[PDB]
């Protein structure tokens, strides 16, 4: 059951039709907004990790993944930063809420300027809504258990606890369920691209998990056994109609983590 007030779905649906209407040419730039979030919250654990160590008990990693699933067409910018508890959580909504953010905006748009302050007034996270209908975060704080925000391109949201538990152990997780005219950025080139573009200023690590293709000939008999290998995602055996061959060309294909800065 939806948990927004008219304000928050009234403000949150401003900022989109603005948002919108201003980078609909632009849409890529999400992206450089959900790494920035990400930096961020890696900063304020950080922070705090150079007092008392003991804050990266959960997770001593301090890094943002990136990471593409094409069958199920969610993209997903993951972090190892502070996190929100329920309460940090509604309180940044209520803060977009009150905000007269919208009102800002509006203004730069009729005045012909551009959407390069989305950013530092608090609202970045919104340009999501250039590329999806439907954004998911997971989020789980040292203070509390593990939430999930889930919000839609008509302004409406839904809190509740994760029942799977601390499955992040801290952070944050944004997936995108991307709509079918933003397909482009489920594709290694495309992110590999943005994310060399996008990452300039950012002080931690940033993974991009890409697939990585491993090429042999083998045995026809031994060619059959590879496709059961759980250590690849997909094994593509050559098909061949010439019982001549007694060898086969293997492709086996899988997903590892490379550092893009
Ligand atoms: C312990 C406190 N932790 C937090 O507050 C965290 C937030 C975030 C956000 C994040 C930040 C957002 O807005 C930034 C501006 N707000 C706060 C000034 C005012 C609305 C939004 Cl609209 C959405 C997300 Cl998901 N993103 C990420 N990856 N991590 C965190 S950890």
């Amino acid at each position: 059951e939806s948990m927004e007030s008219h304000q928050y779905q009234t403000e949150v649906t401003r900022l989109m039709d603005i948002i919108v209407n201003s980078l609909y040419t632009q849409k890529e730039v999400f992206l450089r907004e959900l790494i920035s979030n990400a930096a961020d919250a890696l900063e304020k654990i950080r922070f705090l990790s150079l007092s008392d160590e003991s804050v990266l008990g959960e997770e001593k990693k301090l890094e943002i993944r990136i990471s593409a699933n094409k069958e199920k067409n969610i993209l997903s910018i993951t972090d190892t930063g502070i996190g929100m508890t329920k309460v940090d959580l509604i309180n940044n909504l209520g803060t977009i809420a009150k905000s007269g953010t919208s009102n800002f905006l509006e203004a730069i748009s009729k005045s012909g300027g551009d959407m390069s302050l989305i950013g530092q007034f608090g609202v970045g996270f919104y340009s999501a809504f250039l590329v999806a209908d439907k954004v998911i975060v997971y989020t789980k704080n040292n203070d509390d258990e593990q939430y999930i925000w889930e919000s839609t391109a008509d302004a409406k949201f839904t809190i509740y606890k994760d029942p799977r538990g601390a499955t992040l152990k801290r952070g944050t997780r944004i997936s995108l369920h991307l709509k079918e005219d933003a397909t482009n950025l489920l594709n290694d080139k495309k992110l590999m691209d943005l994310i060399s573009k996008y990452s300039q200023f950012i002080q931690f690590p940033i993974y991009l998990l890409h697939e990585n293709v491993y090429t042999e000939e083998v045995l026809a008999d031994i060619a059959k056994d590879m496709v059961n290998d759980p250590n690849y995602d997909s094994v593509k055996v050559e098909e061949t109609d010439d019982p001549n061959k007694k060898t086969r060309t293997v492709e086996k294909k899988v997903k590892k983590w490379t550092l893009m800065n």
